[PDB]
């Protein structure tokens, strides 16, 4: 149930301001919820169409009940849900530029190489904890990560999520081949989500038919390296796409490659159709 890790928030606390979105189950909206210190924050209002299915309403709330489970900086806070009234809500922290890769392409070469890396970092210490705790996303993309004012990025979208619809483009081969999903396969999602940052929301493998997609991956081909990518980030997408799922690092060992490449930020200055790897 979704009382185990989600309050039950009294809908006098809700304000609704505009519609921001549209979702599987119903409308997204912005707005305004009354803590009970009193204290007023600003958050995004999922709610339930009308005339719900009970599945509709079980997939709905269960996406909430993933969530919750997790309090990190770096992955969207659950405030609560409204259940006991209709239409039922699913009310999370507001972020103010939206989906990542939306927000990216608006930007095109706009940021410096040190705030795509804080992006980056702030992601992969989020998937962090998401794995410590023994979770697998199986849909780590960056349509899936949120970003706010502040350029701080944040893990969402936990509807494939699951304790320890195939998004083919981010899916590791392993998990293509036979469903073998594990913390690696998200890893390798990683790899892309790196990918389309450097590249300002550029498409992974553009619309390349999804056979050859699957096939070239197998041969060993990889993604080229984005314009102006600097080798560590180029050489950190390739460890990411190991072919041997053992052979790629761990989240712990990402955020501590970035973590590198912010306090040494000299380090990005050296600058690196598919390529054989
Ligand atoms: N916490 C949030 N803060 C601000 N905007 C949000 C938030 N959650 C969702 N949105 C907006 O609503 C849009 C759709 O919500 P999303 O979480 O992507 O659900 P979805 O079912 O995946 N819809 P779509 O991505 O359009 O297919 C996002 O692209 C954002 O622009
Ligand atoms: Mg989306």
């Amino acid at each position: 149930t979704v009382h185990e890790f989600a309050k039950e928030l009294d809908a006098t606390n809700i304000s609704i301001d505009k519609v921001v979105g549209a979702g599987e189950f119903g409308e997204v909206c912005s707005g305004r919820l009354k803590l009970p210190s009193k204290k007023e924050i600003s958050v995004a209002i999922k709610t339930l169409k009308v005339g719900y299915t009970e599945k509709q309403r079980r997939d709905f709330l269960g996406e909430a009940s993933i969530m919750g489970q997790f309090d990190h900086p770096n992955i969207i806070r659950l405030e609560g849900v409204v259940t006991k009234s209709k239409p039922v809500m699913i009310v999370t922290e507001y972020m103010e530029n939206g989906s990542l890769d939306s927000f990216l392409r608006k930007h095109d070469a706009q940021f410096t190489v040190i705030q795509l890396v804080g992006m980056l970092r702030g992601i992969a210490s989020g998937m962090k904890y998401l794995s410590d705790m023994g979770y697998v996303h199986r849909d780590l993309a960056a349509r899936n990560i949120l970003i706010n004012s502040n350029l701080v990025c944040k893990v969402s979208d936990f509807g494939l999520s699951r304790v320890l619809k195939i998004p083919i483009r981010w899916t590791s081969p392993e998990a293509i081949a036979y469903r073998k999903f594990t913390s690696a396969s998200d890893v390798w999602s990683y790899g892309i989500v790196l990918w389309e940052v450097m590249s300002y929301g550029e498409r992974p493998y553009w619309e390349m038919s999804n056979q050859d997609v699957i096939k070239a991956v197998d041969e060993g081909y990889r993604l080229p390296p984005p314009m102006d990518c600097p080798a560590a980030l180029y050489q950190l997408m390739l460890d990411c796409w190991q072919k041997d799922r053992n052979n790629r690092p761990k989240f712990e060992q990402i955020v501590s490659i970035l973590d590198k490449l912010i306090r040494n930020p000299g380090s990005l200055k050296i600058i690196t159709n598919l390529l054989l790897d």
